[PDB]
């Protein structure tokens, strides 16, 4: 218990144990394993048409909701293969990924983004601008991710700190409905550990890194809550058929 709560107080900066290397090892796998085309610096973009989004522009909204369907099932790719996910009731299951889904997606386009051609890159496929994003039916939402990105330039993220950060995001057993709740606080605190011992271990050179990304977590939690509400604006502004199938289910809040 606190040979944690002690070996803070010292002053020593715990490593990841043997063990949460194994589960560092896991989120790191299912997290690069169902993601984008890669990712690394200089060219792959296809970079939107720039008179697309420029109300509600119905031209850039088909373009997302296209290839929204792709995005939302590499997330509930990411939650099976974690092992703590599987242990849950499929009910939870539903519950847990509706929740976090928005949230793991912004991060993911958050942390595509470059500060050059200022632009994020959905599905690691299709760059678009704050405008384009933002006239393409999510608004505001559009300054939120774009405004982290910018934010996570600093942090220097790697996938295992993306990977663990979506697990975090994942494991919030305060979703309305949940029925497990209390094992699912083991887990995500399982997380939050692993994921503090790893950044010791990795060793940023940023004061109070640790708390400044436990701040993201919330902001995250805060784009998918904005997400909600944007998604009503958008069923009354935008069509009924312009919305996928599952696209739909997930977001009925
Ligand atoms: O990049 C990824 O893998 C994840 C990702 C994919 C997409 I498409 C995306 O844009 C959205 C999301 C919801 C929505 O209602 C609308 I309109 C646009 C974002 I932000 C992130
Ligand atoms: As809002
Ligand atoms: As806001």
């Amino acid at each position: 218990a606190a040979m944690e709560e002690l070996q803070k107080s010292i002053g020593h900066k715990p490593e990841p144990t043997d063990e949460e290397w194994e589960l560092i090892k896991t989120v790191t796998e299912a997290h690069v394993a169902t993601n984008a085309q890669g990712s690394h610096w200089k060219q792959k973009q296809k970079f939107l048409p720039d008179d697309i989004g420029q109300k509600v522009d119905l031209e850039a909204f088909s373009h997302f909701t296209k290839i929204i369907t792709p995005a939302i099932t590499r997330v509930v790719d990411f939650a099976k293969k974690l092992p703590m996910f599987c242990e849950l009731p499929c009910e939870d299951q539903i519950i847990l990924l509706k929740g976090c889904c928005m949230e793991i997606m912004s991060l993911r386009a958050a942390v595509r983004y470059d500060p050059e051609s200022e632009t994020l890159t959905l599905n690691g496929e299709m760059a678009v601008t704050r405008g384009q994003l933002k006239n393409g039916g999510l608004g505001v939402v559009s300054d939120a991710i774009f405004d982290l990105g910018m934010s996570l330039s600093s942090f220097n993220l790697d996938d295992t700190e993306v990977a663990l950060l979506q697990a975090v995001l994942l494991m919030s057993s305060d979703r309305p409905g949940l029925a497990c709740v209390e094992r699912i606080e083991k887990y995500q605190d399982s997380f939050l550990l692993a994921f503090e011992h790893y950044i010791n271990y990795r060793k940023h050179h940023v004061t109070h890194f640790w708390p400044k990304l436990l701040m993201k977590v919330t902001d995250l939690r805060m784009i998918g809550a904005c997400h909600a509400s944007r998604f009503l604006h958008m069923k009354v502004e935008c069509p009924t058929e312009l919305f996928p199938p599952l696209f739909l289910e997930v977001f009925e809040d």
